[PDB]
């Protein structure tokens, strides 16, 4: 299989849910290799979406990305960029500042 974190992708879209507070956010997934994959179980994706929030989320366009799908709203009042590159190039930005916070304002 090798697709062990292919359920992490769903654990990432669900993470973006509450972090968006989205009713209908047309989730633009991580290319076709995800646009055919993550949107194979559709009513299983929109489960906890209408739960904690208000309404259910339906994925749409399949724009080529990295590893994780950025869930941007149709009524573009907001745009959560939960990509892999915005989590792995952002996780360093967390540490580089935190290493800078090992002396700052002393």
């Amino acid at each position: 299989e090798q697709p062990e974190y292919k359920d992490k992708l769903i654990k990432l879209i669900k993470d973006g849910a509450i972090s968006l507070g989205g009713g209908e956010l047309i989730v633009r997934l991580n290319k076709r290799d995800m646009e055919l994959i993550d949107d194979s179980t559709l009513w299983n994706l929109e489960k906890e979406v209408e739960n904690a929030t208000k309404k259910v989320t339906v994925l749409k366009k399949g724009e080529p990305v990295d590893i994780a799908g950025g869930c941007i709203i149709e009524t573009a009042d907001g745009l959560k960029s939960l990509d892999n590159s915005l989590e792995a190039i952002f996780n360093r930005n967390l540490n580089v500042i935190r290493a800078r916070i090992t002396e700052k304002l002393f």
